[PDB]
């Protein structure tokens, strides 16, 4: 390690202090950051994505909650937000309960397929009318993000019989998972109406589809926004597929699955379960790898600053696991309760922040862009060309800023994909473009109402990253863009510009 | 990364883990683990060495444990146990509490501190061990306490006392540690840790010392100056105990390349580079300090508390496991259990799962990348047994051998071979039973403990067969042997054989 | 090597030679390419640069060579030639024989030497150009003549003489060098190599000054001051003509690194490298002197005669195409015809032999390997040019373009993209004549020279343009466009345009 | 290049000299070097291998001059000398003329199928007698080496008529080559005969079978070796078989015969036919390349001191020519002319001798070694593994010398193929195992009574290495040698041991 002990070395000294994160953050949006003045907080301690979890709020607060985001969007021009549906799926929900939260290692726990049952510390309910036909004795039954385990002892006609192996104290509608078992779509009547009549309906920018499986379940997505053009003048959607891979089926078939998809998101806790936990950080580090190479962006969905749900600090060891995250290749890190339903948000977000930065700075670059670089079969298209040359001058110059001006978003994904120490600042007219980008590392956006004067547009950007502490006068950047006529012919091309 | 893929395939079929651990742990001794039938216990769950933190225990029950560690080595021929002296130092400690019980301190409340050791502190007032406490602090001024866990903000600082703003929710117990800023206002080895090194750890000759807040090179001499005075128990030869220097403040972080030079070891917490280097910053000095070590030949221990839940509980958390991992692939030789063992309800469940995360982290390490990155930055030529190491470790890949062999009178050829951090499973034979112990630091050497080393041949019969019986190689598998010959080679000489296991 | 078997790949199939030759070419002008439609002859067949060995001709016949030269360049407006002017120096040379006729030299035989130059020589007495040759030799020193083809030894020394048995079979001509033991007995630059440089090189604004017998960088440092001394030629603005220094002893060797950094290329021939360097050991010279000139990105130029035979003989052996092909894959920005072009039976066929083999050869470089060699050489961060150079070359490859064009006033980022060693031609478009000449010892390397270069668009049309009637590039195909913009980038700005061919 | 500028750093320099050469040479024996005496001679200026042309030669002179040899290897016990059949083969050859040498360029020469006919500058004899019906018009006729070139005029019943384009006044049973048409075996009944009753009869060392083609033709001299076991008791020859690539039907079918055959032998001036000019070290260099990562010995038989069969000197371009086949990586370069019918053979083979050495030191072994070691893929059989750290360990600790005990010679070929600095000393009980060898780069051999004793051979070895200043007192040598019992068990080791 070349660049973590030259991290150390400035560890050491009296000095200024430079470090601009370039990780995407993903904000669960729920109760704690509902309000726009919240979520212009977000937006502030560094939100890329607000994500809406399908499985969570009714048809009223959904449709409140993105009018909320929009109306916080509109209070910071500058900083571009996506917005994100994670759908419901195939998911088994656990019923409520007779008052507050109920269990005992040792103990028996009695769970019916009866819904519209007040559960207690005896009986609970489960939203999975075929649970008793798709489990054997001495199945293990997870509740709760897997912290209260349980073995099954007795299978009835509508019910089952569990040996709790935990003492925990937590419950109402929290999510079962039934490892090595589940008769339920991927993209159910919900999820085909919660895609086309509120993502596709409101112009969202991803899909995060819950429990993909295979490439099967990814074109099946694709083919509903390809049929769905009602709300879009009859244009299919550019909406990006995020396919979630939460079970063992998923990781067996990820090669097709990244293949298919527009990016992946990984959490620790749903591979959890059919994967024994000392084996989970085997399957995300290669399956983030894997994505580095495809130029696919990577969330690493995993809770991460949970004790932020309670305390205005986090822990040591949570801060390593942010750090281990970023270093391991992720795009992309998510707050979830530490956003949706905890007692700090904006501090939860401004430590991802910090940490990420700091993760940052320990990347070996060159060995990165290398072995990206020697990935990708010669020769290659123009685009991806630029990209390298972008990525390369940028580095030997020492650059602060590439500046790529896009209507389709398409050179910034790639110079993403090549891991430029630089802030990338897409330039572009269309905004779906703009937030389309959110997820990937290291890419700001600057919407525009034109991008046809070149040298105004890069004037402009310059100017712009200069009142956002991004670049200074005298510093470098590289300016790319296409031209159409004259150049000669149409072209792409890449200029070494000096900010004034 | 091709070896963590390949670890995925696996998980994807349908074999049936063939692996073996070759981090070594360090498991810290105390009442739940004190007797002889737990000390076995540990062993088996795979205890490398067992630590003695002076900071704890009396005259009595230090010299009972020993007895016991030793005892308990008796019941297990087969396995070799080091045993490490960590030395109190220039440490801070709070003092007892009201009868025991851990209090619960809340955030926004303020918190009393006495210089005054002799009063039983409650959830307002605790005590102090450090006299000039107001004396060395200033209004503002951050104090952590119980490995910076406990987080408090100086309200008020008076004659022989200070009040605290406590800023975290948190429940501490009795005589743990205190942080104060600066870059240690007492001696690194006081009259205790001079009394402590002369008149335990080579009186009854122990195998390392863990230098407690060791901040420059002049700190280690120091050590190795009263380990070559001080032979009066070692017949007049100077003891071979390792000196393991622990980084704890900045100024060890500053003065390691020094450090990491004189020492025999590095020993690095999470918890101590607490303070004065920011809690987001202190994976850079770790990962940095392990790069370091791996270069250096320099066997360095993660001393990070990384499975705390498994002091209440029978598991640890997801979070926990990924710790663990992490620390193995930044290049641990060494792991290292603290409450889990010395005051926790499962030791033998928190030393086992640190075995099995170990073993599967271990997997997903990219070797070819690690050995060529090492055997670049050794300058040629080189003495003959670190030629004879890196053939050692290359014939063992080039064949698939599971068992690299070393006979060796020093240790000398394992240390070497272990520096290289071949897949292979080390087993250094030798006669001198404080050359196996000294050797349990470093990653993936297991030992043989002989009554002569003579006959090569038999040395490498019965190692083969041991390696057997512990499951390390089965017939007809590959195994590397490297010894010495004193006459007839012609002359002396040093080899390397490829064998088959019968 | 894999270009190299890619190549055998190709002999074994159906198709059709698609290979335009990168290695500049040098062409001695004499007599028997004196005249205006020979040097056309030349120009077709692949001459970058004309040389005029000032050891030979008188100050009319320079004046008339240059003359033709420059009127064979109008004739061929899309090829551009440079001009050299190559120092006598401290040269030792035989004398006239009788009435011409070469010699016939039989080894055991004597030879004895005169110091009287006005004395026509025969088979047993020849002359001498050095007076005091009795003076600086031993008896059994070695005396190598005619490029060192004829060796003798020294039987007798007398007053103003002396007496050598031939050790070589060999016939010799008129007015050939002598080589002597040493490490040069005369000065560098002489009071007719300072005239030469001012009154002929700058006076008629010739390109290149090939230093001969360089022997440290202080040689270099004075012909540079002469330079800077003598703007009377060109408006008061010193001369931007390049200083080639010739490697022709070992003094020069051992003080190379010097010479290379003060000098703008290298010159070395096999041949001037006889004595004090054994014959079997020169190519070691050679090739070292080559690589370091690769790495400090300075053009250097193999001087060595490889087509002997073709003097006399219409085809070449397979021996001398194998020497060639070597010379160009050691590294050689350049290659030279001497005796072939300057007085030859088959001129034109000796640079169309030398242009196909270096063609053939430079298809075997492994070209990756020999960019990121370079690439790793230069520390970073880079000046702008050096970083769009690259950029250009790497863009180039990863395309699969068949041209890189560089706008430039200077030729900075064309001798800068040139150290890069792409496989694509270079085409560095200007509106400075003497720019464009300057740029033919760099590899690869084409010209267009234009009135204006203001209007970017129209440059890089009419490049490409020139360039598909060259047959270097079709439609279709891709071309690396490289230049500055000096207003509203915005501001000032270096860029890399990816354009296609119309 | 590293080690090239290190050979430069010391020519500037006043000292003590220290190079051993390690590329392997043949000797073509003749006339020049016929008896006893002039092959002792041959011996101590570095001969490897002795050929035996048999396109020369009759069987009373073949048979003397084999006597000859193994006398003069009997006068230099220490030094070992193969001894290699070169096969007549395909060849076509001119007859004989009337006197004395005759051809003035643009003239009409006829070539006659009659042979027992003396010819003339007007018309010469072909050995060929299918000559007319394998020639078209304007087909090129090459003789001597292909130094005179012809162009075919007319084409008769029994003879042809040729344009001369050259100048020359060279003759006397000379080949002819005939490019792109020759209805001539591979294997003739001449060659056949020439492999069982002398190679294989008077125990020979190399088969050189000329013009192969395909791995067929290698399979076929394999076949004739095993089915003819009369002359070695019934256990088929371990003889080698050296292809030689004269033509492009070879070039094309490479990967096959170097697969097949033991080592390949290639000569510039044989591929000069069908391969222009030009082109032809673009095909050396390759085929030399593939033997080196096959671990195939390679020989450059291109004659490369021409001006040496009458001059006591070389030229500066024949010097930089072998120089430069030794740093392409020949394992082995030939003399043909210098020794077989030249004024100055001592002075040839030592002229090569002195080159090579200085070639050798110009060598990037590291780069070269981490190139071959790459090329194999693991796991590897336990000598190749043996083989490495044996390469390795030298290389660390800078030992002068490697040695090998071999009943085979297996270990010795291993290490070969690595390409170690350091001299080889195979040590075995078996001659023709010794005199296999002496094409491999770099390997002598020491021919012991016993091997079983392996600590005294290792002794005798360094013993006889240091009186031939090939190591010295406190020197290290890695030696390598198999345990039969006790090892425990069978096993192969490698010993670092200091020389005393
Ligand atoms: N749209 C929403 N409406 C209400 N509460 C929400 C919403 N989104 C999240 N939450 C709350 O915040 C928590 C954040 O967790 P998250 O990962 O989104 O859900 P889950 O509990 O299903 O894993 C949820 O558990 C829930 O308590
Ligand atoms: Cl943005
Ligand atoms: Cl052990
Ligand atoms: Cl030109
Ligand atoms: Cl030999
Ligand atoms: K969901
Ligand atoms: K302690
Ligand atoms: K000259
Ligand atoms: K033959
Ligand atoms: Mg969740
Ligand atoms: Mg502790
Ligand atoms: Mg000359
Ligand atoms: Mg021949």
């Amino acid at each position: 390690g070349k660049a973590t002990c030259l991290g150390m070395d400035k560890i050491c000294s009296p000095l200024n202090d430079v470090t601009q994160r370039k990780t995407q953050i993903i904000c669960t949006i729920g109760p704690s950051c509902n309000n726009v003045e919240s979520l212009i907080g977000l937006i502030d301690k560094g939100m890329s994505v607000a994500r809406l979890n399908f499985s969570h709020g009714d048809h009223e607060s959904h449709f409140k909650t993105l009018q909320n985001i929009r109306e916080a969007a509109k209070a910071r021009p500058h900083s571009t937000v996506g917005i994100m549906l994670d759908t419901k799926g195939p998911e088994i929900r656990t019923g409520m309960l007779e008052g507050g939260k109920p269990l005992k290692a040792g103990q028996t726990l009695k769970i019916t397929t009866d819904y519209s049952m007040l559960g207690n510390s005896e009986c609970i309910s489960c939203s999975y009318s075929l649970l008793p036909k798709s489990v054997q004795i001495g199945s293990t039954v997870l509740i709760a993000d897997g912290s209260l385990s349980t073995q099954v002892l007795e299978i009835g006609d509508d019910f089952i019989v569990c040996k709790v192996l935990n003492s925990v104290t937590i419950g109402e509608r929290k999510n079962m998972n039934l490892p090595g078992c589940v008769h339920l779509p991927i993209i159910g009547d919900k999820d085909r109406h919660d895609i086309v009549d509120f993502a596709l309906k409101y112009n969202l920018d991803f899909i995060a589809l819950s429990f993909v499986q295979n490439g099967a379940d990814v074109q099946l997505c694709r083919q509903i926004i390809s049929e769905n053009t009602q709300y879009s003048n009859g244009i299919p959607s550019s909406i990006k597929i995020i396919s979630k891979i939460e079970n063992l089926e998923g990781v067996i078939n990820f090669d097709s699955i990244c293949s298919e998809s527009d990016g992946i998101m990984v959490a620790r806790g749903d591979l959890g379960m059919e994967i024994p936990p000392e084996k989970i950080f085997v399957a995300q580090k290669c399956m983030i790898s894997k994505c580095n190479v495809a130029g696919k962006p990577v969330v690493t969905a995993t809770q991460m600053l949970e004790s932020m749900i309670k305390s205005n600090r986090p822990t040591r060891a949570e801060m390593t696991d942010v750090a281990n995250a970023v270093l391991d290749g992720s795009d992309c890190v998510m707050l979830s309760g530490e956003t949706a339903n905890g007692a700090f948000p904006f501090d939860a977000v401004n430590v991802m922040s910090r940490v990420c930065a700091q993760a940052e700075t320990c990347i070996d670059y060159p060995v990165l862009y290398h072995a990206i670089h020697s990935s990708v079969p010669k020769p290659v298209a123009v685009p991806e060309a630029i990209a390298c040359s972008a990525v390369e001058s940028a580095h030997d110059v020492n650059a602060k800023l590439i500046i790529t001006i896009t209507e389709t978003g398409n050179t910034a994904r790639l110079i993403s994909k090549y891991r430029p120490s630089q802030t990338i600042i897409a330039c572009t007219a269309k905004p779906e473009v703009a937030r389309g980008l959110k997820i990937a590392r290291g890419v700001k956006t600057y919407v525009l109402n034109s991008i046809h004067h070149s040298e105004v547009v890069i004037s402009n950007a310059l100017a712009l990253a200069k009142e956002e502490s991004l670049i200074e006068s005298g510093d470098f950047a590289i300016a790319v863009h296409g031209v159409k006529e004259s150049c000669p012919g149409s072209c792409n091309l890449m200029k070494i510009v000096r900010c004034p």
